[PDB]
């Protein structure tokens, strides 16, 4: 097993390069869960591989995307083999409030997992520090796909 | 070889903070951390209790979050034995008159212990948020981590 760190803006060019090309190669699924995904290219390397008949499923935080003009959502929701969803995150415990899903995850088939700080954003792949880690591992992987299950519990219609 | 230890956050939430947490308070040389919101007061405790051993704490927080924010902790880890603040904006956006930020939450423990994730330090994400948190004994990407956070360092700016 392989874990390959991007630090960015150092790595900026390879950490999307690394990711468009993981999302890009899918044979089976695509899953992602994320907070903020504004990103055109990224939307367009999910529109070609679902084009190909791989099945993507994305989770986008709530209060974020449910009624905002820049996110992807409403590009993707029409999209064949493209299934979103939004997830508010759990009823806080200071206030009347409830948590953001800030989760940053693409899972790859069974073979890839992206996790790290960057959201899909123009400005995390150009203006930002962050870091974005891929890996083959299989626990890794294992428990990623376990949860996002559970998550998908929890997320609403588009 | 390498054991990844992954923290799906609500779940593991409170397995997540206690990792983070025994990762900080177990170091026996160096605490290196880049963290956008760091404003978690028991995490805050366990840096001034690893500095108070001797250990040397660094930690980069975002500019714009941090420079002015009471609720953050730069200001009450600032002065602290053993223990280096400063602030990190990002690079200029090519078409806009702004800049981007410092998002990493990144700790690295001696040359052992790299957590990275989703996770800000407060609150909010070990209680209430999706998140992750992995943390990963690889001695690539602790390496690599290592190289580049003295690159950041070089230019980050004082409190
Ligand atoms: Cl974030």
């Amino acid at each position: 097993f392989k874990n390959s760190l991007f630090v960015l803006p150092y790595e900026q060019r390879d950490a999307l390069n690394s990711l468009i090309s993981g999302i890009s190669s899918a044979r089976e699924s695509v899953k992602i869960a994320i907070y903020s995904f504004t990103h055109r290219d990224i939307a367009r390397a999910i529109k070609s591989v679902a084009s190909r008949g791989i099945k993507v499923q994305i989770i986008y935080d709530y209060e974020s995307n449910h009624n905002n003009k820049q996110s992807t959502i409403g590009y993707l929701d029409k999209y064949p083999n493209t299934k979103v969803c939004l997830l508010k995150g759990l009823k806080a415990k200071n206030g009347n409030y409830y948590g953001i899903m800030n989760q940053k995850v693409a899972i790859i088939d069974d073979k890839i997992v992206f996790l790290g700080s960057a959201n899909w954003s123009k400005n995390a792949f150009e203006n930002n520090y962050e870091v974005l880690l891929k890996t083959d591992d299989t626990e890794t992987i294992l428990k990623a796909k376990s949860y996002y299950q559970k998550m998908l519990e929890s997320c609403v219609g588009f």
